[PDB]
């Protein structure tokens, strides 16, 4: 959102946003340090959005932008 105190989401709805309209995603998890687990959605607009890392229909279009996202190796953030 504006101004992210933290590094992680706040909490997943039953089926936030379409996963075809994210540009990019963050992949927060409790391994990376927090109490809710949930994968960003970068949409087109630039707001982020808290879906669940959980359920199928979003690990399918994670595969999509990581394989996207892939094109450019170099990743400097």
């Amino acid at each position: 959102g504006t101004n992210d105190a933290e590094d992680c989401c706040l909490s997943v709805t039953q089926k936030p946003i379409p996963g075809y309209i994210v540009r990019n995603f963050h992949y927060l998890l409790i391994k990376d340090g927090c109490r809710v687990p949930a994968v960003v959605f970068t949409t087109l607009r630039g707001r982020q959005l808290c879906a669940p890392p959980d359920q199928p229909w979003v690990e399918r279009i994670i595969q999509r932008l990581q394989r996207t996202s892939a094109k450019m190796k170099r990743r400097s953030s």
